[PDB]
């Protein structure tokens, strides 16, 4: 006869997990929490600021049992990074929820490992949606909740009464380390998308419009006699982009992606910057207080992720990324006095396997690694000659 | 399927705004939030010391409008200031609650905007009621809530389940500018009172009952045999005041104002301290173990309020006050080195206009103030002659 | 219409009460809350840590009135104090509820006196159960809770939607001192336990199990090759101790105590470690992949317990405890320059009388103690002999 979360918690705990990493970039130990995202496989979600650098990652279930869990895919634009655990039996995998449904005046539960002390339950509201301006460069369009959130918290949970995943806690404003009544958390359909590229190739494949953007204020607004105190304003398009050819041109004020009403332009970012490459999507315009309606095709990009540290561990040196369909990994760009470039790593190279192993794009590369060799022998591509690149 | 406080939100989020403050005393910016009273008028209210000693104020609707607002009324004691937005056009009034029908265990939603990150939302229950102590000197009845409230929400709302207005937020214990737990709200009672006042003359004209008095612990209760642990002890009565030809004697014990039991003599005090001179009301009496029951009609007072600063901003000088009916702003007392007597400003004169426009109370010459005229000429009544006194 | 925890807050706070404290061991003022368990006798539950080497201590009711309270019990190791108003008059007690039923969805309400405010409500949800390890030699099996605790909280309630106590709020993880969303009670069945003690004999008769143990981790689990992956780990019986008549062999892990499964061996310590000497008691043991079942009974022990300082309040010197059935205190072991043996305070005495008053036990002893003799005449006895003991 009394109300209580209780009954949802049953079934939805054992989901959040809590993680705790061992890294080096100087010796160092970490801890936060993890989603089980699917339970055959045992993947698991967590902010990529949490397993970063990291030389060894250990995941721990709610009933007790500790297993390891190695790397396959981080974005730290987004900072959602997706390890997985070796060895899964018996997982319980979290269902998600649209998060392009929350409202404002919803309840929330945040699930996570606060100061170390175990699997913590927290409650409160979603208190605003779409925050982003924590870190300018990212990729952010943050839930944001009053349910307390503290160190540890990081890669847990926050969902709706029902049980279903929301998001992801990140972080929290707050003055001396300390929950305040502030706290953010990715929404979940952006975890969805970045988490399901990650699965299969090791990175996110970034597409883009190829507009120039900014914030449309009151003010510009007025300047610009349009009608919205809010949207995406187009300062330019860029020449045979994605936008060029839909027929966006500069002037334009963005103010609906796929029927959806757009918060600002950092939302506008993050909504795109999170779909793979090749994705339909239509764009809801405002020019000339007309409103317009296009389709767009998601095109290609020079997205700067995966250094061939995030793949080594500490191998400082060129850029990496896939290459095509599954060709292999490619060497973006090499630096000078980077370790990597010092074993005969050189820009325009395509790692096309390694010891006897064929290397599609970075999860397999990341394969071989995982077993961890002695020499790791790279059977990499420089121009037309197939040549091999030892390691230890 | 699924219990939310979003319904309630969408309708009243709209009355609730932003507010930025740029000032000087030396150039400053502050922000906080503030509550829309009228929608016709555009009239917002909100925290004194939001607004106090601003050269410029800003408010932001929800919406992304911007307007600009000016001042019209500022209460210090009480820290209630009214705004008025210039060209109010579709705006949303908030509805008030009676805030006299609160209890302890209510539910609670607060709205404003903490760090200026945007219109936040977050909830908890009503922890107490009349805390005062705060600040000795002015008049405090709080709301105690542990809904989070921080820096940004000073001037926003707290309603109940409902969508009405029961307080606007106004400061918080913690230690480390962090919100704890513990958050403070003037009800909502008085910002209808001191908030209609302002708004027909320009500050709020203080009525008194001419007692004396202090808290009735349960100490004093014995020393004086009285079966009561709370309550307000008349120390004394004034001569020729409400209380004294009510027949109200000193060591009596005031338990009741119109019906309803009174928490303290702060409450009292706040609760009579914010009705207009003249308002008719009904005090419960203790006097020797016998209840009593008596009739009141506030009267006029020695209230030190409106400084010529407050309406000048930054003419130091004699305080200023409304007279009689609208019979023009009538010169307190001036000091000695304060720039407004080094205009001509001296006590006992009576602005009857400025720039060739009537002033009939506070309001009104903060209205002619409010164009922003390069020479102000005020046209004072000193004894039986006509005078100008000259500004820039 | 709308729904709120007033009801049944208008019933339980007149059951919590603010505590202040005026010791010295150097004087110093102290302030926190308590719960009326016994509306009769005036009993008020308490944190230890509250009201400990406390010279005068004075109860505040919800209503005005304040009373002086005396200690009449107090547990270090579990943190419980049990003290008593004196001339209780028209008191409302708390009823308590079962904390065994407590499920982490669960929703809570914490009352009590953040820095002496006053009655403060707050709410929350259970967040975790059986933490400890906030002090290690203590016995703890907190309830986690993200409802609002700070300073002065200590002693407070913690009670479910229906009124009843489910815990005593004792402590919060929180840097800055300043609420963060991770407070700590005490569950109600061991206030249940711990105090009803007290009541009957001033101190609590620890009884032990006789077995060494430690937390049964994973890893532990492996290397013995148990399916658990928490539980008490039996490192090795105590010969001739309650567990070895039983059965219980070393390399045994407890999985359960009276049908309750056992979160941790710090948990079971706990339980049994507030159960008073011949509770009989069933564990639930696994040897070897099998099940087992035993029957316990509760032993002697030899439990570090009230100094001669708690019922003095600054004598420091041997320590004290009851003796068989209501034979009187016994002085436990007497240091050297410990004032307690400066006045002929030897180990082995059997204090059987005060001021021409038996004393059966502390609590007996500390009633002569509580009408504050000048000189206290101690009448105890050193082997065959009757001697006198003089104090000021």
């Amino acid at each position: 006869q009394m109300p209580s979360l209780a009954p949802m918690l049953e079934k939805v705990m054992p989901s959040v997990v809590s993680i705790n990493v061992e890294g080096s970039t100087q010796k160092f130990m970490a801890l936060g929490s993890g989603v089980i995202i699917d339970a055959d496989k045992g993947y698991v979600v967590t902010n990529n600021h949490v397993v970063d650098n990291a030389t060894v990652i250990k995941v721990q279930l709610s009933d007790g049992r500790k297993f390891d869990a190695k790397m396959v895919g981080k974005d730290p634009r987004s900072d959602i990074a997706l390890i997985q655990i070796q060895n899964p039996k018996n997982l319980t995998a979290i269902k998600m929820a649209d998060s392009d449904a929350l409202r404002v005046g919803d309840y929330t539960v945040a699930i996570g490992n606060p100061f170390g002390l175990g699997e913590t339950v927290t409650s409160g509201i979603v208190s605003a949606l779409g925050r982003s301006g924590l870190n300018a460069e990212n990729y952010e369009n943050f839930i944001q909740t009053d349910a307390a959130i503290n160190r540890g918290n990081a890669g847990g949970a926050l969902v709706n009464l029902n049980g279903e995943l929301i998001g992801i806690n990140t972080a929290i404003l707050a003055p001396d380390g300390g929950n305040i009544g502030i706290g953010f958390a990715i929404p979940s359909n952006m975890v969805k998308n970045l988490t399901s590229q990650m699965v299969e190739y090791g990175q996110v494949k970034r597409g883009e419009l190829g507009i120039m953007g900014t914030e449309l204020n009151s003010e510009l607004a007025k300047a610009m006699k349009v009608d919205a105190q809010r949207g995406a304003f187009v300062s330019q398009v860029l020449p045979n982009s994605s936008a060029a050819k839909a027929g966006i041109k500069a002037g334009d004020v963005i103010t609906s992606l796929n029927g959806k009403p757009i918060s600002s332009f950092a939302a506008l970012r993050a909504q795109v910057g999170t779909m793979p490459v090749g994705s339909k999507l239509t764009l809801g315009l405002l020019r000339d207080g007309k409103q317009v309606n296009v389709n767009l095709e998601l095109q290609q990009s020079s997205q700067n992720q995966v250094d061939s540290s995030s793949i080594f561990n500490g191998i400082e040196g060129a850029e990496m990324s896939n290459k095509g369909k599954d060709q292999g990994v490619v060497v973006n760009n090499v630096k000078t006095g980077t370790p990597a470039a010092q074993i005969g790593l050189k820009k325009g190279d395509v790692i096309i396997g390694a010891n006897q192993q064929a290397v599609k794009n970075i999860a397999e590369l990341r394969k071989v690694l995982d077993s961890k060799p002695s020499v790791l022998a790279l059977n990499i591509q420089r121009g037309d000659s197939t040549i091999y690149l030892l390691m230890q």
